[PDB]
């Protein structure tokens, strides 16, 4: 079938919650990506065929957020555009869907990613429109309903992390040493500039003139193991799961230009990287931080590589105990992993975290030139997508 | 390419505003559809791959409704499973989807369709998480933002339907007469029994016995011209559309199981319908009503057919302007069309809407020994979408 | 001190919950009984010099509930007015304010009363203006938090009868026995007019046509000890006290003209009643339900009364628990209490319930020629108070 | 009658919106200052015979205000308890009442003023209870509502202070001037110690330790012309009511001991004042600002004095162009009108606003040895309070 290739990889800067991106509605962070993609790929608007974009939080955004984000990007009306859930997958299984599409013969460039405004989530009241009768009743933050609850268990997504710390005995310093060298990754990232490729400028037109972000503002520079080590459990009494071992709640989009090889040979585009192959898992919601292992294994076997061979690895960091069960049991080189900073550091804007593991991923590797990558993580509700990249 | 085949095609009762659904969250729809649609396939749900259900009002639903259906239905938790949002194009757009993902070699069986129940739907304060600080806010209806308002113009669904009314002039006596004639056919159909076989029961069990649902309730039985004709303008001073000549808000679930016809073979499964071409199309918002006629043109020209190769059409009716406006211009022969009645009766249940117009027409290929078959609908923000079937 | 009487005495119809009053704010039923009141009385709006009147729920009603049902009422712009907050004792207590203003020199003519509507009120979010932050919160029911929660136990009203049940011994089938008996006077006072005389109608003037509102719809005409006994505990498992032995949530208006003698007889009025003395009292709020006792002690005291002198008894029926203790330790004579019904049979609305059987009291000594009279109500937090009436 | 005397008077400091107080509940306050007055007035709790406060955001505060500051005062069950709204009225008229309680011999010593906490004001939804149906509906500001708002003419305050400002010609100039100079004399007022008899400490328990809240903390230090020249109007395009020409929307509690001159001799009680006379009065609630016209000439007329008589006055300075208008009609010396500054600069905590003047001039009556004394202040909905005082 036809070979499918990313022509651009780009991101906002992820903000931290009631921060640098609070007055940035989800689709504008869109809108923003999705203008650099197109330009960094060298194509014309007029060659997108579709738009297929994250977005987990759709509560009160208006119809259609990746229609909205493709509108406000200036791209032709007459582009179909679509919104995909999958929880945090959803920015990642955009690109596989994209690559689906191609295979299947009916686009040759689509455009991918997602986008989240976690600071910009309502409150609901559920029964408004009928009445509530009597009594009290809950005022609902529709971010931890949505994003961050599990469906079938009826607790956070914090809860299953402890599942898989209990399960794998995965402990409070295990958690908090890797946190401590996602912090420090991500620090040294910034510092020597590795993310200047990939991060789109937001301009917030304020009061007086406007303002700049550019610049990833979730790390604590300066991080240590002791002041980790003083954190509280944050989900449950005597618990392993902290703010410093999990990441925050967070805003962004990502995006990508994914074409055809065939088509990007005849518009003169330079691709970055061969998608070489897919897959998406379930597993038991109760456990869903372990969905990468299932999914990597699949896509690996597809692409008949062995997770030794692969260069670069972003292996998402939704919680410490979760990336290390799956790094332990898929038996990563962890010097090859998330080697800009994880999401304990960077953060974790949900239905554009996907794809802005994908964009970090891409990007590092036509830096560091490192041929074979992954790019891997978990989903709310039990499960994984996962997508392998060689460098063109 | 595979060839790719509907297997079964199952929805429930379509329940008018706040009525004989208002207590069935979409989910359990949902799960009830999906374990009927298993069954009436006659395959095993260990048998399904992926579960891809449309769904627009997911404000407070939680976590990927899609999945949660999934689950409920008894589906393995290995399926993976994802929701999404093309607004009223999501429940159609999911089952073009699904040829898709078989196509790109990825998936034998898909369970594919949407779901809604607008009575359940939210309000919304989008200020709450971070405080009003002073001053009276929106109590935000998010059926309406979500569902039924358009992003870039700031007004109804209604007012687009208004825009197509004066471009094409579409008088308001046309508009009530086609409105009419929907409502004389869907009364005929229900009273002969064509609907029986397409309609799983819900059974709604409260805390003091059961009551079945099945039937669709949003008919109005001995409609007149007389009637209708005395109705106030619903959307603007002097307008022509009115809550006669338009859908309704309404509650439904429509699902279909999506094959190749290699694994219909293997299973032993008799297949209703093949899958021989769809699209999707955008319009300017101001007229999203129209999105059907490009929308169809792409699906006819990649089938090699014609309109008047048509045996039996679907083409929504969320308001009577723009059916007749789409109607007009692709010069259906409308005798051939909704022959069942449409959604001026039926109703409109927005992100099942697309999958119902497809289960009803299939049941009604199936019955009428149609060979060539049409189902297309208009969708907010300006798309539509068509997908073209040929009778096994 | 000047002698002060009661020269007229008005009420609305009370309303069950959700029901016949619920489009009729507490401030236009308190407009309709002040515009009767002062007609009533013989009197022209300008010879009132102040209003006084209770309302309990006043949450988003505007400012100075008093003074809008006096504007409305066509009162002139130079009366002050004022709300008074006594819970349940509020509509009784503006009453005595009123004499206390007159016997002070203040006043010659006041406006009393109370006034509430149980089914309009809100819901609250407290944390809205400065905001959650995150995590669900609760959404208030401002009726129950205002009306009928105790402050400083943290449960219902309905704890504080159940405490009283238990400590004064008083059974589940006394408390049913008591509710049908007033079931039963209220069937019979209903039906033989008993009402007719203090009733004044509420008109609703909806978009298309009128409704007038003048009967007591609450009692449940036929009750039986048998249905009684069937019902399930309101407040906590197995408890004594459910819907069947206590008042409802209703809406009512009660309001009197208060004047000094002298200025009765200046104007041309014939009084119906002379208030001879008055008291509140406070008690443990846990048993708040018997502050009638230590309200009507100090209140007969200052009269120079003994309760073997009374001929009627208003002693309000918030529940039958408290009723009957309070009857219990001041050994009424039942053959004298509530002869028309009480509260569990007619409602409890609450900032007007203590002018409603005020009302009814003086209306009821009026046409049974019945000398000495006793008003008395139970107030959430711990209070009661007694009022005495002495016919002209 | 009996005289009727101020035993004791306190108040809390004034916070500004959001800030010092802003966790801490009215309740709270008022229990504070009840606590404080009881102790300073030299009684015992036993003494006390009601409790009469004043307040006007009652929402979902809970039962009975009043009693609830009663109740964590300290002061005995067996005392009763009522919360009076006459919107900023109401601290004052809960003395004036207080007074005419004694006078009707009822009482001797009673518990007065008001407490109010702005900042804690919460949103409503008023249609939540039977429901909205469809549409969006107002998330209503209740501080706004019910403490600011028109309830006859639909607009807030500050356009009846527009409609004094212009029928009066009181300039923009004028009213910032007269800002400027209630500014300098509340900064000299502060920093010489003035308020330290009066302000009671509120103890706030933190994390941390504790921290003590007393002082005014509302006052712009070094206000100049220039910069209220520059700020915009706040109420109307082109007005001259502004931020810095009204007070602001505040949090606290005043308190006074009044008791009969009898029994203060009878326990030992050195009285700071006594009432001589008192008047409330409705104006057009147009120009509600200019009540304390007509209640002060009342007052002053029952007292056989003049205004030139009066050694100093507290008119109350919810904005500058009311107190300008009653200021000029009056025909005040204003070298003896709020010699400490007043709301501009202090606050205007609307409930508590009445008793915090009167506590401010009984304390400047003691501290200047200044014989006669007015306190008054406007009312929404159109009303005014006036008390009259001579020092002990």
């Amino acid at each position: 079938m036809k070979e499918v290739v990313i022509a651009s990889a780009v991101r906002t800067a992820i903000g931290s919650y009631g921060k640098s991106l609070k007055d940035v509605p989800a689709v504008d962070l869109g809108a923003t990506a999705i203008k650099e993609a197109v330009k960094k790929a060298g194509i014309k608007p007029e060659d997108v065929n579709e738009v297929i974009l994250g977005n987990v939080l759709q509560a009160g955004l208006g119809q259609n957020p990746a229609r909205q984000a493709s509108f406000k990007a200036g791209l032709p009306v007459e582009i179909p555009a679509m919104t995909i859930n999958k929880v945090c997958g959803s920015g990642l299984r955009t690109v596989s869907l994209a690559a689906q599409i191609i295979k299947a013969g009916d686009a040759d460039v689509i455009i991918a990613g997602g986008m989240e405004n976690m600071s910009r989530a309502p409150y609901l009241a559920n029964n408004a429109r009928w009445g509530y009768r009597m009594g009290n009743a809950k005022f609902v933050d529709e971010m931890i309903t949505d994003g961050l609850w599990d469906a079938f268990n009826d607790y956070h997504m914090g809860i299953t992390a402890e599942n898989i710390a209990e399960r794998w005995n995965i402990s409070r310093e295990e958690q908090d040493e890797f946190a401590l060298a996602s912090q420090k990754k991500a620090e040294e990232a910034i510092k020597s500039g590795q993310f200047k490729d990939e991060i789109v400028p937001v301009v917030i037109k304020g009061r007086k003139g406007e303002t700049v972000v550019d610049t990833d503002e979730h790390p604590r520079f300066g991080s240590t193991i002791e002041g980790l080590a003083k954190l509280k459990p944050a989900f449950k009494k005597d618990g392993t799961v902290t703010a410093g071992n999990a990441s925050g709640l967070n805003d962004c989009a990502a995006v990508l230009v994914i074409m055809s090889a065939e088509k990007a040979k005849e518009l003169g585009v330079k691709p970055l990287a061969k998608i070489v192959s897919y897959g998406s898992a379930g597993v038991d919601p109760a456990i869903m931080g372990y969905g990468p292992f299932y999914a990597t294994k699949a896509a690996i076997e597809k692409a008949g590589w062995t997770v030794d061979e692969l260069d670069l690895i972003e292996s998402n960091e939704a919680f410490a105990a979760q990336s290390l069960a799956v790094a332990k049991d898929l038996k990563f080189d962890m010097n090859k992993v998330n080697v800009n900073g994880g999401a304990i550091a960077l953060g974790h804007p949900i239905g554009a975290s996907g794809a802005r593991i994908l964009v970090t991923l891409v990007h590092a590797m036509q830096k560091r030139d490192a041929k074979k990558g992954l790019a891997t993580l978990s989903i709310g509700g039990g499960q994984g997508t996962a997508i392998l990249l060689e460098k063109c």
